[PDB]
């Protein structure tokens, strides 16, 4: 319908998204960063207070 | 057990053929005379 110059009647438009997903969320892990690593074998031992 | 013939023989050796017959057509001319285009599913369209 060439009746009027409008956009509602346009055939085959382009969706025109934005190429990014800013879904940022908090992830710090300060405790896990300031603890260390003490890899072990079993899972029933203790520390003998 | 006289009258020794194939009916009475035992431990025989077959004489099969070392091949198999197949007549199912495999032409498929349409799929060969069309051509494939690309990835990128229906997000696009013809729009003529």
């Amino acid at each position: 319908n060439p009746t009027l110059f409008v956009s509602y009647d346009q055939n085959g438009k382009k969706l025109s998204f934005a190429n990014w997903i800013s879904v940022l969320s908090p992830q710090d892990t300060p405790f896990v960063s300031m603890t260390g690593k003490e890899s072990i074998n079993q899972t029933i031992f203790s520390w003998q207070t």
